[PDB]
């Protein structure tokens, strides 16, 4: 058992099928000690006596607050979480991976120390997330998180809509052009009830720089049934972008989100031509000298 | 009144034509109270008695070091300063102003956090200085400076000379790609004989910057007289060129920043028809409109 947060605790179990349940032990806050009782939010009435209550924990119905008594009054309490350890493996049963096998996801739309993770659940009701850096060893990357939000937008994963929280994090430090010795190491606390988890990711923020998708995207007709296409680079992304730049990919729709999940066109250039004569004209974007993840597609008609 | 070093009192003084002076006392620094004597630099001859005496400072004669003594022998002594406060306002009389209302220039050849700050002297005699960083409170920029040093350098002002006192400074925690969310803060003491003055400034690393003029500025001659031009970034200006990166401006002469016509160029080299002038060029920051660098010139020769 370790304390969490005050009157929080977590207790370990071991939940292979013949495992002995832990024994805790409970302590009234209080300066008193006679005629104290003790009541749980899993069992009706009286369940001990005494200023410290020992019980065994194995299952989720001897998890839960607990809290003492004396003479008709509340006391004080003790709230008990449980984290599965099966066949030695810690449970990851409240989050679902992505496609790829993954539970933490983390984005970064430039190099400015600002970025975001996510990750799915398996069921959304009585939920509770934190997240927060990991390790706190000398250094160590120090990142300052928020709290996590619910996203409306669900993930359809196989056959089903799961719903996604995220969560936006800043390094407390950074010098931009510096590059990366460590990395960002961070953990997520998950909780469900009475269950506890946590999930670890560790990342440099060069390697999930996503760019937002190039803005302004214009169609300038020419003869020959030419187009001229153009765009900008994003506002959220880093400058100068002399310094940091951006490629480019153009790729015509005739009517898999991922950089190389279509075929296109590569140009470093903010404009480019093209004969389409109908359908769409797509650009996305990947920063030019490190193969990082890529903008969504920015996609504009072809007027015929 | 208060103290500045040990031993070393600032009294404010009103300078006013009819403002009463100041009564100020002074102890003498020993464990015997009986026979003691006091005696000053500005007035011969014993001047008061006891442990602790009683003064009245109006005016400079009531300034200086006074001593005390017992049985014919120093024993400690107090330097009195003035600080004059005319109308209200604080005397600056140490120090001339620059062409602007300012009495402290500071400039910087690069955004490595190095930089020097200047004053002009009315008089150079008898003079003592002082520089450190202001408040020195957290969230403060830190920064430790050497000692004042009087340059070979005097400057003209309308039609007089002032003779200039230079320091070098560094800011002790830098990074020079981060961008500057609050300023510099500094304060000169200046002294003078009994006279004491302060000043201040506050400025960006930005605002300051003064790149040193190109390197290794060559012509080569062409046919046709044409000439090629060329140069390079200046040893001391912040790495890399790719972040920091400066603009230039070439201008010919038959025989500082904006007061010349010339042409822009990003690039370190130009073509240029001068036979026989000179080509000079200077450099500026491209992303800001900081000092721009001397020029640097090399004469315009035909050959080849
Ligand atoms: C991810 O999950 C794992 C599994 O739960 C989790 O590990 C647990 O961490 C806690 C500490 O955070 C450990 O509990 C400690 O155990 C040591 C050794 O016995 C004790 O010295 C500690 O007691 C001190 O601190 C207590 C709290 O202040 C005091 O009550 C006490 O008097 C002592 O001062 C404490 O009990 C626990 O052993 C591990 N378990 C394992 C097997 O790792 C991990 O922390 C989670 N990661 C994150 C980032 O949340
Ligand atoms: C620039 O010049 C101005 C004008 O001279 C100057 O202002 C003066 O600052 C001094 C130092 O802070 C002030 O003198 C103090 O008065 C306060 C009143 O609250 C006292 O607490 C101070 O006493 C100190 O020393 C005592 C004996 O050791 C300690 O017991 C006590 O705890 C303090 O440490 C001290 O007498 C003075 O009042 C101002 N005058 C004003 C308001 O103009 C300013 O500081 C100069 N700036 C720089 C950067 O030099």
């Amino acid at each position: 058992m370790w304390e969490l947060e005050k009157d929080v605790y977590v207790v370990e179990v071991d939940w292979t099928p013949d495992a002995p349940g832990e024994t805790v032990n409970l302590t009234c806050d209080t300066p008193e000690e006679d005629d104290i009782t003790w009541t749980s939010d899993q069992r009706h009435g009286v369940i001990g006596s005494g200023k410290t209550l020992t019980i065994t924990v194995k299952e989720f119905l001897d998890a839960g607050q607990y809290t003492c008594h004396k003479g008709g009054e509340t006391l004080s309490h003790s709230h008990l979480l449980l984290h599965k350890k099966e066949n030695g493996i810690w449970s990851t049963e409240i989050l679902k991976n992505f496609k790829n096998k993954t539970f933490l996801k983390c984005e970064a739309p430039n190099y400015s120390g600002r970025f975001t993770c996510s990750w799915l659940v398996q069921r959304n009701m009585d939920l509770k997330f934190n997240i927060k850096s990991s390790s706190s060893s000398p250094d160590s990357r120090a990142v300052t998180c928020g709290m996590a939000s619910l996203s409306a937008e669900k993930v359809t994963l196989d056959q089903r809509d799961y719903e996604k929280y995220s969560v936006s994090c800043q390094e407390d430090v950074t010098c931009p052009t510096a590059e990366e010795t460590l990395p960002i190491e961070l953990a997520l606390e998950a909780r469900q009830q009475n269950k506890y988890e946590n999930y670890s990711t560790s990342f440099f923020i060069r390697d999930i720089i996503k760019p937002d998708p190039p803005k302004n995207l214009q169609m300038k007709p020419l003869k020959n049934s030419q187009v001229e296409v153009s765009w900008e680079y994003p506002d959220s992304w880093s400058t100068p972008h002399s310094y940091f730049s951006l490629k480019f990919f153009v790729r015509i729709q005739r009517k898999e989100e991922g950089c190389n999940q279509k075929g296109a066109f590569l140009v470093e250039k903010t404009s480019t031509e093209v004969q389409c004569k109908g359908g769409n004209v797509c650009v996305q974007a990947q920063d030019r000298y490190y193969n990082s993840s890529c903008s969504k597609w920015a996609c504009v008609p072809c007027r015929v």
